[PDB]
């Protein structure tokens, strides 16, 4: 504890700061100015903000190993607040977003931002756009005169592309690469010829494992300067694994957790969405089950649904999870030791990064 | 002519660029690909390049009086022409996201991108993420080494932000400021206590002339490193004023030019705008017209319509429009002396600017 509650009073001053420079500069009224603070709680906060803690821990455990003024570890400590922030506002950027999309209820027990009956599509689609606009005034204004910036903007941009890009590799995974047209409307797999790991890994690995690993770790060493304490391409590496992992649990959770344990209801199988679940059972199924999955995979009546959590069930997908969980766990603690080469504290903060997901 | 061809030609490379690097280092096969090829040229395609070509004309302009090596000359044009694709590239982000919002049909004789069948609102709202964040990979190429990358993309998170903010605006000012409420549903305003001049030019402030006008000039003189030959405080009035003018003339035409004139069919009246029109009736009629307008205005039956569109017409708003452009070629003509006193190519690129609004 501790870091947490110093984290979330960094939250209030960046809330303080982005509302001040509305008001005194942006003529905003006292009432689109509460509005804003709203959308803002309601999408920030709410989460285990685990994403922006990961900028804090890492900052921290440089800070044991290195001598620094009693001003200069609360320098550092206070940019890596900034720097958490920045991802769970783009993250929140996203999530809204992302919801608008799909089709989304509920979030975190809560509706999703749109649903709001004060809300409406119309708004929330550009109240996203602020989320992310915001991140970009706390860089420009919080770590205006640091030498990691350059570096840490661009970053930023980089991971959020990825994002943008895996965003799209997600959305478009139902139908046939083939017939993707602007012009004809697409129309869901029946082949489900790409349903592969190899898609698979392609779709989280940007959507997800970019800015929920990558971009916190990376963080974390930017406002220590400790990027020259690393192999860049080791630190790539266990990002895109633990992060694949990340997904591979909400994959699961979706079909196999409660509506009130999972903080939404769960529609993959209504979606026809690209899952592990799908794409583990069919490189396991016979033509049998294959073809009771195609008569029944990507539709909304609940009966449809039964069939294939039914499939499930049967096609025993916890044998494959563990075997993917211990081949996991395998080769993260394998990178941990190489980790430890250059980065012995780096390593033991992507450790504690590790059983944090592991755990969850 | 000539400088035309030369930016388009410009944008060439910018979608190759932008696709190889999507190829190469982001596993996008030949389909996907093909999606975001004709997204890009949809969106970004059409087009006057008005605003894209006003960086180009203000980096011209410096040419004839700056001595520079040919391989210079070059390199600037060039940069004024990624500059210009920035900014048309931004646009086309919001536009897209725009009419989204808004529910709209047509735009430039074609139909909005989430309107063609296989796009679908769902991929529209992430290929305008996208739009934006292909801006920021152009600055990151193009410029890495540039001086004026760390102003210029401070100038651009800082127009963009204004144009989400002035996004708000716009999209809320049909509801009154007390009563907003994102837990009760927005009512339409009884009273339009809020349409004033005031409250309006607010709105097209920062909805428009911050990245039509503004980002644009200041493009210009970033490129061609004469920021320190401006007052700064002047070239943000002109762009304020100009840009104030040409949301004036699109409220306007909105009402009265024929829907093949427009390239849209316009309605301001059903989705019950903040306009110059309203606001300015609003400034002008008496109790009998208003009370005719509350009970007609911001209505879908074409009826209704009949009756504003009528009122207008009645209500002699030709005559403010007159006295309203006389006040501002009064001010902008003003502004122009201004500018020759720092710098004279620069307040005839301005010149050249205004004439450019003005005739069109
Ligand atoms: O949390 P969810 O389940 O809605 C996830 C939504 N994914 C987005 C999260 C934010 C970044 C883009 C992907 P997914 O359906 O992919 O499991
Ligand atoms: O061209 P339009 O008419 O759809 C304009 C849409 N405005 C947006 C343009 C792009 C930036 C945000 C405002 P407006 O309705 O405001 O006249
Ligand atoms: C985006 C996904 C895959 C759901 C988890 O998001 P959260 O934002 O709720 O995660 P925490 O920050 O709460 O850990
Ligand atoms: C955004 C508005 C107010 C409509 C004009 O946009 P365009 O993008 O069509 O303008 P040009 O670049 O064609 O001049
Ligand atoms: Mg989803
Ligand atoms: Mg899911
Ligand atoms: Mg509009
Ligand atoms: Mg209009």
């Amino acid at each position: 504890m501790a870091s947490m509650e110093r984290f979330l009073s960094v939250y209030d001053e960046v809330q303080a700061f982005l509302l001040d420079q509305l008001q005194s500069k942006y003529e905003i009224d006292p009432n689109r100015a509460r509005y804003l603070r709203i959308m803002m709680d309601t999408t920030c906060l709410g989460g285990k903000y685990f994403r922006g803690m990961t900028v804090v821990n890492v900052a921290e455990g440089f800070l044991a190993v290195t001598q620094h003024d009693e001003a200069t570890k609360e320098r550092i400590l206070h940019d890596a607040c900034v720097g958490g922030w920045m991802i769970e506002f783009l993250q929140a950027h996203y999530l809204v977003e992302d919801d608008i999309m799909d089709g989304s209820v509920m979030r975190r027990g809560k509706p999703c931002w749109y649903r709001f009956p004060g809300v409406t599509t119309q708004c929330a689609i550009n109240d996203g756009i602020i989320l992310k606009s915001w991140t970009q005034i706390m860089a420009w204004h919080y770590f205006a005169d640091r030498p990691f910036l350059k570096d840490l903007l661009c970053l930023f941009q980089k991971v959020d592309y990825a994002t943008a890009v895996g965003q799209m590799y997600d959305v478009t995974s139902m139908c046939d690469s083939n017939k993707l047209d602007p012009e004809v409307a697409q129309p869901m797999t029946t082949d489900f010829a790409e349903f592969t790991p190899a898609i698979y890994k392609r779709i989280v690995k940007y959507k997800t494992t970019f800015y929920t690993y990558l971009l916190p770790l990376v963080m974390g060493l930017f406002v220590s300067e400790a990027a020259a304490s690393v192999e860049m391409n080791l630190v790539e590496r266990v990002a895109h694994l633990i992060g694949e992992y990340f997904q591979v649990q909400d994959d699961v959770m979706d079909c196999f957790t409660p509506p009130e344990q999972l903080g939404k209801v769960g529609t993959d199988i209504e979606d026809a969405k690209c899952s592990w679940l799908a794409v583990t059972f069919l490189g396991k199924a016979n033509a049998a089950q294959v073809a009771e999955f195609k008569a029944n995979y990507g539709d909304k009546d609940p009966a449809k649904v039964a069939v294939v959590k039914r499939l499930y069930s049967e096609a025993n997908l916890q044998a494959d999870f563990a075997a993917y969980e211990a081949e996991v766990v395998r080769e993260v603690e394998s990178l941990i030791e190489q980790l430890k080469v250059k980065s012995p504290t780096f390593a033991e903060s992507v450790a504690v990064v590790w059983e944090k997901t592991h755990k969850r």
